[PDB]
């Protein structure tokens, strides 16, 4: 039956990584159990437009109070009652995603299992930056292969990016092998990136201007490397836009940039109706929001790795009691109800910058 | 010759309207003179995504510190100096207006001289709600009609739309008719705006999604009434897609939607070299931001009247010195330097709300 959301924490963060990171969390209580989700938005508006000010000042001032003391039927009706205001996908997605955590809890059940996943592990790739030559990648991708990953993602910009997918894809004819091109290039890049299309790279990721679907449906026309979009879909009508329009034929998909859960999975069976792989994105979270991203993982047509490694690559210590650590390139769901992970409130108090509660 | 901005003020006003709305304003400081520009995010991301608190915190933790004691040869260098932060244009409006008025008080020239405009007065016309019934509308579109606005814009609705057109083009034959259909459609509803095609508006104003391009372009295909793009176009380069897709034919320029007025005439030049015009909207704006668009408004492909009417139509009092009114919907530019408007400081003591000052 409903559940009403009596209360909520806003308990922010500053997490030592292995140089801190800022980590804003929303608790939402009610019917006897908690939901906690993880914001991804920074400090300032360096991968997109939301900041921790901004929406922070949007929680406790406008989406905490119009849902404090109110009964809902499931996390769509939560996100229903906010749907008024425009943008803020990731500010919306700390109450949604909360929302479905703690609705999981009330029946006791997984939250990859209401999402309709089956999957008991999910595969995981890694992410390499940019390293000194060739020599010097090919020998760290060569660690990578080494501890099972099954995906191998290369950092490029212009003047780098031949030259390392060249040597990798020598030393290693058969992985899987992509490149994140970080909105570095231009339209005049087109040859340059044609160039990669011998290397049979899975994808590029989005290599012209963030916020573009146009300019990228003109670059697939001129390569025959899949483009693979990431902050251009927003929603499932952005992807929807991006596939019908040719704009790339893969999507990284992150799960706060869309809005939530919900979001999340109408933007994967859009992909999916189009026959169009997603994978999960990764933000850098501490395990909330990576238990997050894990449960969603769990559904069919996240059909190439996500960045979803293990915590302790990022984290001295982590925020929650359970270890989130892929083995052989496979990362098991974590058990339980919801998100299966449960917060160390005593190591979060000890990393703790602010902290407020809120009721109706 | 070049300007080194020496002080920043952010100063929030809460101006009765003839309850209230919140008038952000940077001042900058500089070479014996200052600049001054109106912020148009709101409390909460009710017509685009910005805020308040969002915007203030990236000016004072970003913006401002990046320019705050720097010289600079004219206001594209202080926009470019701002860095590569995303989105935020009505934030970076904010910076990038009030430089222009400063440098332009620096040279001692008015504003849209500088821009490249020469027009002496700008066409205005005004926006009308959704009233009660048929007679309602026609009774309140004379009372504007009388006052010589060159346009009048009626809000419409799903279903309140072809029958108070329809009322008001009876009634006045003659006049130019718009329509602000608020994103209140969606691709279902293109047979009834059809029915609006033989009523001669001069164009229907963002039916569909506020961040949509595609499905505008697919609706414009279907009726024959020009569709006018506000909240979708964002910048040069959006106007580019929105024109080449065929989303609509005309735009609604507002100069800080679009980041200030170097992009503003940015935009009115790639629209008018697509043969689109654009016209000025209007944010409800004190007489400061009412200046700014007034002299961005005399640049030549503003062909369509201006949201930009008489500031005692919205305020008791305003926060500058000098009349901002129109007759028979003609606004006069404001003469001086700059904006050619000034704090009335008195006044705006008795109505600020919060206030601080930034060095380097």
């Amino acid at each position: 039956r409903m559940f009403k959301i009596e209360a909520a924490e806003i308990v922010v963060a500053r997490l030592p990584l292995k140089t801190h990171k800022v980590v804003p969390l929303l608790i939402l209580h009610g019917e006897g159990v908690q939901g906690v989700a993880e914001g991804t938005m920074e400090a300032r508006p360096m991968y997109r437009e939301e900041t921790i000010a901004g929406a922070l000042d949007l929680l406790r001032g406008t989406f905490l109070p119009a849902i404090l003391g109110q009964t809902f039927a499931n996390p769509e009706a939560v996100s229903d009652a906010l749907g008024s205001y425009r943008g803020n996908r990731m500010a919306r997605a700390m109450v949604e995603m909360a929302a479905w955590d703690l609705w999981a809890r009330t029946l006791g059940v997984p939250l990859g299992t209401l999402l309709g996943g089956h999957k008991e592990q999910v595969e995981v790739g890694v992410s390499l930056g940019i390293q000194a030559d060739e020599q010097a990648t090919v020998d760290l991708v060569r660690r990578h292969v080494e501890q099972g990953y099954r995906r191998i993602k290369l950092k490029i910009k212009p003047g780098w990016d031949v030259q390392p997918v060249r040597a990798t894809r020598e030393a290693f004819p058969d992985i899987r092998l992509t490149v994140d091109a970080n909105s570095a290039y231009t339209l005049a890049d087109a040859g340059r990136l044609r160039q990669l299309d011998e290397y049979d790279l899975t994808y590029i990721e989005q290599p012209l201007a963030w916020d573009d679907l146009v300019d990228h449906a003109e670059l697939a026309r001129r390569i025959r490397t899949p483009l693979c979009l990431d902050e251009s879909v927003a929603s499932a009508s952005d992807a929807r836009k991006a596939l019908a329009l040719g704009a790339g034929g893969v999507i990284n998909l992150k799960v706060a940039r869309v809005g939530g859960h919900a979001e999340s999975r109408r933007v994967h069976d859009v992909a999916q109706s189009f026959g169009a792989p997603v994978w999960c994105g990764g933000m850098l979270e501490s395990g909330i929001g990576r238990a997050h991203n894990i449960h969603l993982s769990t559904l069919s047509n996240f059909r190439l790795p996500g960045d979803t490694s293990s915590a302790s690559r990022y984290w001295e210590r982590d925020l929650i009691q359970e270890p989130l650590e892929a083995v052989d390139g496979l990362m098991p769901v974590p058990q339980g109800p919801g998100t299966g992970v449960t917060l160390d409130r005593e190591f979060l108090a000890t990393v703790t910058e602010a902290q407020e509660e809120h009721r109706a």
